[PDB]
């Protein structure tokens, strides 16, 4: 599921964890965010918890991906449409 | 550092805290926990969110350090007091 710049302000606060799958990164990060590359997460090396995730990247287009990848393993996951951008 | 209460537990969970298992490769892990090992907290070379972090351990003592270590990085890491045995 995609998250529209409006729906945010709800999930920030009731403490989403907010995934960074940019690479090795312009635009700033409102959230306090985990980096975890796509590059990384593609190849299951990384260690997020057990819990709904909310990845986010410049324009859209690594998250979803990124987001793809976490859902078969199980994961809760979810990416802001549009990237940081549509902020 | 704050030593978290078994009984304020239920109160720091529903804030939505990110936790994070200390122990090395021993009661279950009830948390959605993110595994970050002591050593790389002692090192910095971890990558936990700026957000309120809670650590816990088997007996609540390995938690009890690597929070004075992400606390002088202006982290705000409590520890599970008893550890997760307690």
């Amino acid at each position: 599921r995609k998250v529209r710049p409006e729906e945010l302000p709800a999930l920030l606060e009731e403490g989403v964890l907010v995934v960074d799958v940019r690479p090795a990164r312009s635009t700033p990060l409102p959230f306090a965010a985990e980096w975890v590359p796509l590059e990384k997460i593609q190849k299951g090396e990384h260690g997020l918890p057990r819990r709904p995730l909310l990845l986010v990247c410049e324009k859209g287009l690594l998250s979803q991906v990124a987001a793809l990848y976490l859902e078969a393993e199980g994961y809760e996951a979810m990416s802001l449409e549009g990237g940081l951008q549509a902020l």
